[PDB]
């Protein structure tokens, strides 16, 4: 029971886990190892480590036992057999969001409640993901698309599941928040998860560009944000950036993530084919070109996003940008010798 107290998870390798978690505050954390040494409970482990590191459990009076119970059922509601959108991906976005919240240009800009909302949003943002895209769910007239009227169908679902889990007995981690804190937290979390809908990517990016065009900083380089509206706009872009962070990690990590997203796409493609539908872009293992698509993904989606975020917080994200360019160069080099999914 002491290593649960220390880690929030059972582990046969306490020492290895602890050494991996020394990188908790770094972009170079290896979440695959964390999964390895945590009996495959990366989200519970990384969330417990994050909440301990930021004193969130103290500040908001969240019982660590109730937290672990909530995080274990949340993590169970991610599907192990979905190749990318499983609890490892959620863990990674939560850890990446945790690192982005400490970027020096944002120092002291956000409230504690904002910090809590963003990390919690990251943790729940893909829960109960079925391994197929919104468009597939819309095209197959699925119950989820009927329920949510084709609008941010999975994202609404992730939120509903995340919040419904809080009403299970013994799982309400926010019980000691005041009513006003619970209301505010709820609104911010909804906002941020809905912002992870890829079809909002271009509108988010445009808004973010306006914020770069108008940015002002103190003479120490800290961003000056005027009101709630400015801050939530940065936080929704932050979570969106963390969700699209895989190509800004070390190549060894990025390649693992790409193998996973492609397996997931190919599995959807097989579903589409089994039922005689036209196979979606990227989902046909026969015609796919993994390297070229990554290069396209970076050039048209990931790079423009991160170049703008980098402009907003400069110079704090320059290295993340350098890695993203370097990785683009690697994928480009391995080519043998999209856009509608991110718009409307
Ligand atoms: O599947 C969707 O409809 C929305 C979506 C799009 C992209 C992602 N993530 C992702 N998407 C791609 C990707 C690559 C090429 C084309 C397209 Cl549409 C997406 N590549 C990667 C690499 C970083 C691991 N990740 C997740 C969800
Ligand atoms: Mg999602
Ligand atoms: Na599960
Ligand atoms: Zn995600």
């Amino acid at each position: 029971h002491m290593s649960i107290s220390r880690f929030g998870v059972n582990t046969e390798n306490e020492d290895h886990l602890a050494k991996e978690l020394e990188d908790l505050n770094k972009w170079g954390l290896n979440i695959f190892n964390v999964a390895g040494y945590s009996h495959n409970r990366p989200l519970t482990c990384i969330m417990y480590a994050i909440f301990q590191e930021r004193d969130l459990l103290k500040t908001f009076r969240i019982s660590s036992d109730t937290f672990i119970t909530y995080m274990m059922t949340l993590e169970d509601h991610y599907h192990s057999d979905v190749a990318y959108h499983n609890s490892l991906h959620a863990a990674d976005v939560a850890q990446s969001t945790h690192v982005l919240l400490s970027t020096p240009a944002l120092d002291a800009v956000f409230t504690d409640l904002e910090i809590l909302a963003a990390i919690f949003a990251a943790a729940i943002h893909d829960v109960d993901h079925p391994g197929v895209s919104n468009q597939f769910l819309i095209n197959t007239n699925s119950e989820l698309a009927l329920m949510y009227n084709d609008e941010s169908v999975l994202e609404n679902h992730h939120l509903a599941v995340g919040f419904k889990l809080l009403q299970e007995e013994h799982c309400d981690i926010f019980m000691n928040l005041t009513k006003k804190q619970r209301q505010t937290l709820r609104k911010m979390v909804i906002d941020m998860v809905l912002a992870t809908d890829m079809s909002k990517h271009m509108s988010l990016l445009a808004d973010l560009k306006t914020m770069v065009e108008t940015k002002k900083v103190t003479s120490s380089g800290v961003l000056l944000l005027d009101n709630y509206t400015d801050r939530i706009q940065v936080l929704r872009n932050m979570v969106h950036c963390a969700d699209l962070s895989n190509p800004t990690k070390s190549l060894e990590l990025y390649r693992q993530w790409t193998d996973r997203i492609m397996e997931e796409f190919f599995q959807q493609g097989d579903k589409e084919r089994e039922r005689g539908m036209e196979i979606s872009p990227m989902c046909d293992k026969h015609t796919a070109s993994v390297e070229k698509s990554q290069v396209g993904f970076i050039d048209y989606i990931v790079h423009p996003l991160w170049e703008t975020w980098a402009d907003l917080v400069q110079p704090d994200a320059q290295d993340i940008l350098d890695t993203l360019e370097d990785n683009r160069n690697w994928y480009q080099s391995m080519i043998p010798q999209l856009m509608e999914k991110f718009q409307f």
